[PDB]
């Protein structure tokens, strides 16, 4: 079960720390309005490697602490264009592939965060 956690309403340039509440892979993905729902990020199931979409990297960090059933998105330099709701997912793929950058990759999903960075 996932509830995402840590939205809100930020200047450009600002930064927002999301967060989701062992076996899974966890993604991150956002849905700006009149744009289908985006990749951000994913872990691997111990927490020690991750890829992000090139619309975030060097600004984003995604990390997990699985004693505490928690993920973490830490959020930099926002800009208006990462507007939209963010999601947290979780994927049961053993292997890393290139699935895991699409919404097919995953098997459970939250029911967002609202994040807005205004103009």
């Amino acid at each position: 079960q996932l509830q995402e956690s840590g939205g809100g309403l930020v200047q450009p340039g600002g930064s927002l720390r999301l967060s989701c509440a062992s076996n899974y892979r966890m993604g991150w993905f956002r849905q700006a309005p009149g744009k289908e729902r985006e990749f951000v990020a994913t872990i691997s199931q111990s927490g020690a490697a991750t890829a992000y979409a090139d619309s975030v990297k060097g600004r984003f960090t995604f990390s997990r602490d699985n004693a505490k059933n928690l993920l973490y998105l830490e959020m930099l330099s926002l800009e208006p264009e990462d507007t939209a709701v963010y999601y947290c997912a979780a994927s049961s793929r053993v292997f890393y592939t290139e699935v895991l950058q699409t919404t097919t990759g995953y098997d459970y999903w939250g029911q967002g965060t609202q994040v807005t960075v205004s103009s």
